[PDB]
């Protein structure tokens, strides 16, 4: 089998993207935030805190002729921006882009967040990390991938996330249309439960490569990308007036500025991020200063290529018996 789906950003900046989900029978379609840093399909829902939904489409599994309660079962989880959810379980039948998953558990929120309450635009997550960090308790539960990859053509799944423009999850099959050259893999490490990987250095506009390892997670989940203090200021210091503000949080740049490109590096392959993916637009509505889209990962504890990377690629997340990420230029 295989499915297809669109994803689309939620706002012009591309803060973050939804990706169409059927859940249940009859459908009910929600739009998730597919991320790749967390394990938990989590869905807003009948049981969610009247409060705490303001806009959102939610999930009611008393509808669904085949929702089953996952008896016993809760979840709580908390992620690298601060925000939260938690809830009970069920299980039900999920569909992505025409691929079927039965027996999906369908993590239903009786709290989340203000972060979440905030976004109408975002019904839920579905997890694309490795199953060791599910949230669920007393038993552990598996994501959508990982109880749909035996009856996948291929165990794969692929993230082409688009500049200010839709783009596609795929799963089971890799579309050879869809990326220019070749695809480069390269070795994971699921120590962490994360598409953890090595780049092998990085440039600055049209600088010199600069060869030294870059441990990190490619999550579709994080906005931004979060490098090393060392490389983000030498990205930032080709940048005039750029600063590190501790009132803002982070590196912001005057709006008037064109930003240089960054290169990253995939063994011997480079991915090039044009300098216009790195405007994350003004800090506040009317202000000349403006948020930049690589920053430290100084205190997050790993370092995180988020949705301003993977954008400029075709991403390939290899889920045979040793997982690998791909990456290739489009």
């Amino acid at each position: 089998s295989t499915g297809s789906a669109t994803t689309t950003p939620i706002d012009s900046l591309d803060d973050a993207y939804i990706t169409p989900v059927q859940i249940g029978t009859p459908a009910q379609t929600l739009n998730l935030d597919f991320d790749t840093g967390s394990s938990d399909l989590w869905v807003f829902s009948s049981e969610t805190t009247a409060s705490e939904v303001d806009g959102q489409t939610i999930y009611t599994p008393s509808k669904s002729t085949t929702a089953k309660l996952l008896s016993g079962a809760t979840w709580s989880i908390s992620y690298g921006d601060g925000s939260s959810s938690s809830g009970d379980v069920y299980t039900d039948t999920v569909s992505v882009g025409g691929l079927t998953v039965t027996g999906q558990a369908v993590e239903s929120a009786k709290k989340v967040s203000s972060s979440f309450t905030e976004d109408s635009t975002i019904d839920g997550l579905l997890g694309l990390a490795f199953s060791t960090l599910n949230t669920v308790s007393p038993t552990q539960q598996k994501t959508f991938f990982d109880n749909a990859k035996a009856s996948l053509d291929s165990p794969v799944f692929t993230a082409d996330l688009g500049y200010h423009a839709p783009g596609t999850y795929n799963f089971g099959f890799i579309d050879t249309t869809a990326y220019t050259g070749s695809i480069t893999y390269t070795a994971v490490s699921t120590k962490q439960g994360f598409w953890e990987w090595t780049s092998t250095g990085y440039a600055v506009g049209s600088g010199t490569f600069k060869s030294t390892s870059i441990d990190g997670i490619a999550d579709t989940g994080t906005t931004l990308l979060y490098l090393p203090a060392t490389v983000v200021s030498a990205y930032w210091a080709q940048v005039s007036g750029a600063k590190s503000s501790s009132s803002v949080g982070g590196y912001v740049f005057p709006c008037s500025a064109t930003l240089p490109s960054f290169t990253f590096g995939v063994g011997s392959a480079r991915i090039v991020i044009p300098g216009d993916y790195i405007d994350f637009g003004p800090i506040s509505t009317g202000s000349s200063s403006c948020f930049g889209g690589i920053q430290s990962s100084a205190g997050i504890g790993i370092n995180i290529f988020g949705d301003v990377a993977l954008k400029a690629a075709f991403v390939v997340f290899n889920g045979a018996t040793t997982p690998t990420l791909g990456f290739a230029s489009k």
